């Protein structure tokens, strides 16, 4: 008898826009705006905050070491930290923003979650995703690694495990890319993984890039010890991915037995939807037409990256990004389901604009993991949402982070101190000891 | 006044053709024949052992851990070494033969190299390449650090980098696309940095990959210190990359004042030719026109993967593979050019025939050191080939390498004991202690 427990990203104080993601369309149409750092930790916040409160367990994932001056001297940059900022600034300044980007506040990516249900050992188990696609974003495992292992500490209830070899025949997005179809949290599921391309597979994406393998996908679902039945590959439709579909969790979501997902989200859809029908006692698929909402409208407000919760009785709600309220179309959809005969019964909104505008909504900025009573009294308590966490948390942002920033900023070595002062601090807080590179 | 001194990788006990490398066209052609583990030692020592009774400083690089079970553990493969080993060859055999591969025998892509005349701080360094682009390549990084450091010890003359960060963006494929002209090899030289593609160049190939960015070759070139007027970048021609070109060596060598190239080797080569002869005193440019060779036969003869060897009166020996005589248009043509006024004065033919199978020829198993006296003797001198090393590398091959091979035979789990004990012998024998993971 478990519970899912949402564990979202707090988005760092170095979020900036500079459309670092080819094929994610709203990173590369924000291209160079100006950010609000502190109002986008804040929104993620509130959000975090609602559904706690609505009963949804939550806790948190802190940001990560920006600008990581590391990497800047591993390509080559040396001196002091402020001396390294100064010369990649006037030499190369776009490894700056490489160096700076929030990134890890989209933990959909984090890792893949094998809830102790599904696994071999009755572990739970978390493989670190590499983020190999995107350089800004692959830069993350090694941190994301020691965080995981800082929140989920017992290691008698937990696995992590590192992230697979870097290198393109092996690119894993984490759980933006995976699914979980069964009854009650609690029982073994059964697990979808979702991939953009394979070896000797001519069928692949054209224009954006598959971030996913299905190479990658075995091997995290042997790191992390699923039971072979209770395990399904299906790829990713090349069309849906040529049109910004780069995650999975921007075209289909799962919750217990229904998968919500349009119509054009799978290569094969018919088959893995009679396969899910025939595995998956009680599965509800509910598909999207394209024409009720076409693809291009489905990328734009990603009613697709919604949360898909579980009320008390069984009833579930949409958590939508505020653009699927502003777009009447999607909205007009979104309130046809609702009324419709199915277990969602609820829509919910949330501003999340500083997030969605590069590319990251509801479900982009949690990493959804089905902890038993045991194991959820096992994490680390000091990053599980509550009133106490809230305030000190909205606190902290207001004494640290910035209103407005631009890649320009990034070079301020002032800005650099901030962030250093604030990640000790927060490691206070949260209880995770020296758990960033700066601080060993 | 400095000495080139040429190290060559020791073959490994694993070499075998898994036609890993696509861009390769000798290991694509090549996929599944049987392999000699013990001849092709045997033909690269020979080459090692005539070219330094000739005169030419020669030293050895040792071969790496295969199979490497750690990175089969990191995909998921768990229990003992012969356990993962079985289980792989059972459910994934492919991912055995990435990593059972001897490719680090190609020691032209071990790392790039800087002589002490053209670093900022007087010092040799070598910047170990990440070899990104192939997965089974990429795995030979942290252990090529580790040699690299067991051989070049002496940190106050030698400074060894650690690769790129693993991401195609950076995709970085050492010495075998760097080159050298100038004087005398002590004097400070002109490097030109080959690379195949660049961000925001719509010039690259089509059909085969580029493994080398421009962007990786900047950051090895700051992470060589290289004096900035002494750094010129050049882009491979795209077309003679989709042709089988994947490294510059394949197209082109130099060696002194001479750049011993094909007429299609670089994309605007006049300029570049241009450039060296303004800016390289003596610079001469010998360029073979499509008309006497063509690329195609300039692929499957290599005789631009060639030594290009200074000779104690100035004139140069041009080290050639055995199929560039057997090759009737190849051969008249490198007649020509050794009867022509030109440096160019001698012949010398090799049986590499293992090597050449997977795409290898006399340059790529070799790495281009320009020591100093004192330099070259605060190298390891276990690795320095003469007749002791010659007959005791021989008698260790007799007794560990085995006269056939197949992806077959990977899995057998005598194969991994035999290599295990093998390296551990050739650790004592080349004084590198414990550099090997399975020693640590
Ligand atoms: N849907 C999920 N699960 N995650 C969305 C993350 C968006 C992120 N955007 C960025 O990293 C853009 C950064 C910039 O351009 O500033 C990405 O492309 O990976
Ligand atoms: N010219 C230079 N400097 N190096 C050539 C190395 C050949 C190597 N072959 C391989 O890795 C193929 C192994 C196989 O397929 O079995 C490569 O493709 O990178
Ligand atoms: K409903
Ligand atoms: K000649």
């Amino acid at each position: 008898n478990a519970w899912e427990v949402n564990f979202d990203g707090l988005v760092g104080l170095t979020h900036h826009y500079a459309g670092l993601s080819f094929g994610n369309e709203a990173s590369t149409r924000h291209r160079f705006q100006v950010s609000n750092p502190r109002l986008a930790a804040k929104q993620g916040l509130l959000k975090m905050k609602a559904l706690a409160d609505a009963g949804f367990p939550q806790a948190v994932i802190p940001p990560h070491e920006r600008p990581f001056i590391p990497v800047l001297r591993q390509l080559g940059f040396s001196g002091s930290d402020e001396q390294v900022l100064e010369k990649v600034a006037r030499q190369a300044p776009h490894w700056l923003s490489s160096v700076s980007s929030a990134s890890p506040m989209w933990v959909a990516n984090a890792a893949t979650i094998a809830p102790s249900a599904d696994t071999l050992d009755g572990k739970v188990h978390l493989t670190v995703a590499n983020l190999n696609n995107k350089f800004h974003r692959s830069l993350e495992a090694p941190v994301t690694e020691s965080l995981l292992k800082a929140i989920f500490n017992d290691e008698e209830k937990f696995s992590v495990h590192s992230a697979l070899p870097q290198v393109a025949l092996l690119g894993d997005e984490g759980a933006a890319n995976h699914n979980r179809l069964g009854g009650h949290y609690g029982e073994p599921g059964m697990q979808l993984f979702v991939y953009g391309r394979e070896e000797g597979n001519d069928t692949r994406p054209s224009r954006y890039p598959a971030r996913q393998t299905r190479e990658a996908s075995e091997a995290v679902a042997r790191l992390n010890q699923v039971n072979p039945q209770q395990v399904i590959f299906a790829q990713q439709n090349p069309d849906v991915i040529d049109q910004g579909v780069f995650h999975n969790d921007v075209i289909a979501v799962s919750n217990r037995q229904v998968l919500f997902c349009h119509q054009q989200a799978f290569a094969r859809q018919s088959q893995l939807l009679a396969n899910l029908r025939a595995r998956v006692n009680g599965f509800m698929a509910i598909e999207v037409p394209a024409t009720q909402v076409s693809v291009s409208d489905t990328v734009s407000t990603y009613l697709f990256n919604s949360q898909l919760l579980s009320r008390d009785d069984g009833s579930m709600m949409l958590v939508l990004p505020q653009e699927c309220r502003e777009h009447a179309g999607v909205w007009g959809y979104l309130n046809e389901l609702l009324a419709a005969d199915n277990p969602i019964s609820e829509l919910k909104v949330f501003d999340l604009r500083e997030s969605m505008a590069n590319g990251g909504g509801p479900a982009s900025l949690r990493l959804r993991v089905v902890l038993t009573e045991e194991e959820r009294r096992a994490v680390n308590p000091a990053v599980m949402m509550n009133d106490t966490l809230f305030n000190a948390l909205n606190d902290w942002v207001d004494r640290y982070y910035r209103d407005r920033l631009t890649a320009a900023d990034l070079a301020d070595p002032q800005l650099l101190r901030e962030g250093r002062e604030a990640l000790d601090v927060l490691s206070q807080l949260l209880n995770l000891g020296s758990v960033y590179p700066f601080q060993r």
